[PDB]
């Protein structure tokens, strides 16, 4: 009963910071919470970072769009693809590290929605908009900021990652904050109190 | 011939020769053209230069560092490159389609050689300062639409902050919008476009 009771989670991580990665140490805060809280988690953990993904090219793209291509990397990055989309709709529950970097997410984690992002696989096309096929998926997605700092003009990574994964079905989204952690000089501690708290509502619902 | 503005122009999109972004970059060229502007062009298929992610030592090494190994100075070396032909620039030209409701990663990978702290940008106590003068900016950025499932525009924002960053203050685009609506909506976008163009070709 417990063990096939257990919520399935998928992991991705896209930080450039590797150990001193402050939204790293936050999913794991925000997974060991969740266990804290009477939750069984299944991880399956992605370090976008080390999987040197490919970037989306020409012949990826209409490899990917059902296309049989035949070389070999390009069909190696297809299987990948299907890899990632499999493990994708498994999962009940989609958490992900989303730093901003020039006012975007980082490219790993671009990367990662560029090869999953898939028609015929997470959303077919309708008469109107796009139907998502990614189903029983919520997502929790922290993100870290130094603010004014760093040019933080907009949050131009928030509405994206809500439009990207409504894409494909994932309709249910929650953020966790982290901002304005480079000002001087309780920035950082009440970024990550914030975010704490946060985490401490967040981690309850199951 | 001293007189000629010094345009850089960038190509990110993944489509080659039947790219939309690229058509009406080019449009928008022969229209500078006609309205009496003589231009040269310094020109990237970004998508054909296959440009390094950015990941950690390169971050690194980018942020003043003294890296030896060879990949990753070479990276550098490019970097400056691309730096030093945007602040020798009079203006900027993106090519920039919505893929995924983002940029073209391509695109991307150019923005994190280029927004750099000491050459594009400086620190300060507040925020940060652009070392970019001189430089206006234009982003041709066609779209699908809602049948591509295109829900918010978060390109537009992201664009202008990011050339922000950098002091790039003053940008304009061109939408080509509504391109896979049935069934007129490619002719009435490129249309669209065409007049946005026919506009932004005079300033100067
Ligand atoms: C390459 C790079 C670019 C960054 N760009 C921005 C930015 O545009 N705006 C901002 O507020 N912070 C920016 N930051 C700061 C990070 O968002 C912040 O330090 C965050 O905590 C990093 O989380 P991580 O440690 O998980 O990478 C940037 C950091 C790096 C390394
Ligand atoms: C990989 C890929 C992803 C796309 N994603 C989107 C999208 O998320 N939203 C949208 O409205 N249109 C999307 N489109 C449609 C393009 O924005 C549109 O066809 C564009 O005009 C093509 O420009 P180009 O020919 O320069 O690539 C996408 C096209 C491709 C090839």
């Amino acid at each position: 009963l417990y063990f096939q009771s257990m919520a399935n989670v998928l992991v991705l991580k896209s930080s450039i910071n590797g150990e001193t990665s402050l939204t790293n140490q936050l999913i794991n805060e925000f997974l060991a919470a969740r266990q804290a809280a009477g939750h069984g988690d299944r991880l399956i953990e992605h370090d976008l970072s080390a999987m040197a993904l490919p970037t989306l090219d020409r012949p990826l793209f209409a490899a990917l769009r059902g296309a049989v291509d035949p070389q070999p990397a390009i069909r190696e990055a297809v299987a990948l693809s299907d890899q990632l989309i499999a493990e994708l709709k498994a999962s009940d529950l989609l958490v992900i590290g989303a730093p901003m970097y020039n006012l975007n997410v980082p490219t790993d984690l671009k990367k990662w929605f560029d090869l999953v992002a898939r028609a015929r696989e997470t959303f077919r096309y309708t008469e109107s908009w796009p139907q998502g096929l990614v189903e029983g998926v919520r997502a929790v997605v922290v993100s870290s900021r130094g603010g004014i700092h760093q040019g933080e003009t907009t949050d131009a990574v928030t509405p994206y990652l809500r439009a990207v994964l409504g894409l494909m079905g994932i309709q249910e989204v929650e953020f966790i904050y982290a901002e304005g952690l480079d000002n001087r000089p309780h920035g950082r501690d009440a970024g990550i109190a914030s975010a704490r708290a946060q985490i401490a509502r967040l981690a309850v619902p199951a």
